[PDB]
């Protein structure tokens, strides 16, 4: 699809699910028939892997996944931490009570204390679990949902890091690389959660790349380097926010805007307008 749809419209088209984030349209061409497409991150796909060429939606899919879990879950539920290396644009997500902060170039220390609270949540809900008899994080969000259970008080729900630009990242901050690894591999387990972009996937390696058990792949410099299948060799040039996933079908990413408007222009306003919309 060429058109993207606005979020308020995926939303309203959407049946609604917990720790469901509407995301774009699936092409799904046995019948005709052209659905909202999302992510379960609830699961085995809570870590997300995203690849693709220089401009092709990486960093607005970011914006998107963030405005739409805000828009549907509940900032006790969900939290984003962003480490914006990827061009700037998750600054305007900013004011959502759901993201704890997004760290940048210019802040260095920002990104380095970003990281270490990954690791504190992972490493407080691993002695929570044990001591609480907490028996899985299916388990612990229900108790949290009970305002009478000891763990209820943890402010923290589903934890998301995201990393636009890793490259850039591990190159700027090589130790923090061993960290994040950690988190990928370990954090699912106790509902820590970790977003990485990247333009080449050969740049993110194996040890974090294959803890990210869903990948988005738009359009690549070399089909030949796909983390899905042939299907990424359809992909059209030229045509920000088409991809493809695990289920080998075309997707359109929608944008992340709440004014019915099917486009990627005035996105910086329109972003904020759905910030604002948000808070309902
Ligand atoms: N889902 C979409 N629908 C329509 N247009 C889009 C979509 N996503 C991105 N675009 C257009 O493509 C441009 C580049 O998008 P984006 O900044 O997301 O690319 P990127 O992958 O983050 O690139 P880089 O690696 O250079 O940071 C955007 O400014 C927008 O105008
Ligand atoms: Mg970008």
């Amino acid at each position: 699809l060429t058109n993207p749809v606005p979020l308020n419209e995926l939303i309203a088209r959407d049946r609604r699910q917990p720790l469901r984030f509407a995301l774009g349209i699936m092409d799904e061409p046995r019948r005709h028939l052209q659905d909202v497409w999302g992510v379960d991150v609830s699961g085995a796909g809570g870590n997300i892997g995203i690849g693709g060429a220089p401009q092709t939606g990486k960093s607005t899919l970011l914006q998107t996944m963030v405005m739409s879990a805000a828009a549907t879950h509940s900032p006790r539920n969900v939290q984003f931490y962003c480490i914006d290396l990827g061009g700037g644009g998750l600054i305007y997500l900013e004011n959502l009570p759901h993201v704890g902060g997004v760290a940048n170039r210019s802040e260095p220390d920002k990104v380095n204390r970003v990281v270490a609270e990954m690791q504190a949540v992972m490493r407080q809900r691993e002695t929570t679990f044990k001591e609480h008899r907490v028996g899985s994080i299916g388990m612990y969000r229900q108790l949290r949902d009970d305002p009478s259970q000891p763990v209820a008080s943890d402010p923290y729900g589903d934890v998301f890091l995201i990393i636009d630009g890793w490259p850039g990242f591990v190159g700027e901050f090589p130790d923090l690389e061993g960290q994040v690894q950690d988190l990928a591999a370990q954090g699912l387990a106790f509902g820590v959660h970790v977003i990485i972009s990247t333009p080449r996937w050969t740049e993110l390696k194996s040890r974090v790349r294959d803890y990210l058990g869903t990948k988005i792949e738009f359009r690549l410099g070399d089909v030949n380097e796909t983390q899905i299948d042939r299907i990424t060799r359809e992909i059209p040039a030229n045509r920000p926010g088409r991809a493809v996933s695990m289920e080998k079908h075309h997707l359109m990413i929608g944008v992340p805007r709440f004014d019915g408007v099917h486009s990627a222009d005035n996105l910086v306003e329109a972003i904020t307008a759905g910030v604002t919309q948000i808070a309902s």
